């Protein structure tokens, strides 16, 4: 079924994540943390606070597809074991050394294909697949798309809606 997920999504606030490469992604389901540039780390800390999920989409540049989408269970934390990251050209560690942990709500992909009709007011009524690393994502946008997803039936949200 479907009314946890809704549930969860409930009022939630979403933010599109653009990664340089898949690697890093990977690292992000397996590990459950991220990382982002410090401008966007300050909104994330600030949406954190303001609503009772803040939902990440993951999408890696020139994959033509979304990754899955998970929710922000901490604010960003420095100086831990290093994540290893796959730095992009131009970023640099300390850059990225504000981590996030994460709950997965979908590891599943989802292609650019699926979304066409899907557009974000809050970047000029593009196509939702389109946006910079950061880019907020407007409620209702947001949530249709987390329920394109295909369902991810190795996930139990009864925790991360403790979490709420
Ligand atoms: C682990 N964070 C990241 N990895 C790869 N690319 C990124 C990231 N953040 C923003 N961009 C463009």
């Amino acid at each position: 079924g479907t009314s946890k997920l809704k549930y969860v999504l409930q009022d939630a606030r979403f933010f599109l994540i653009k990664s340089n490469n898949h690697e890093n992604v990977s690292l992000a389901k397996a590990k459950g943390v991220w990382s982002t540039l410090p401008v966007n780390e300050k909104k994330l800390n600030l949406a954190f606070r303001s609503a009772r999920s803040v939902i990440l989409i993951f999408s890696v540049r020139e994959s033509g597809k979304f990754q899955g989408f998970a929710r922000l269970s901490s604010e960003s934390h420095h100086g831990g074991s290093p994540i290893h990251w796959v730095l992009p050209a131009g970023m640099s560690a300390k850059m990225l050394g504000g981590v996030f942990k994460i709950d997965w709500i979908c590891r599943r992909e989802l292609p650019f294909t699926k979304s066409a009709h899907l557009t974000n007011p809050w970047n000029e009524h593009k196509p939702v697949k389109i946006g910079r690393d950061g880019q907020e994502i407007e409620l209702e946008c947001g949530t249709q798309l987390c329920l394109l997803f295909p369902p991810d039936e190795s996930i139990d949200l009864y925790q991360v809606i403790h979490k709420m």
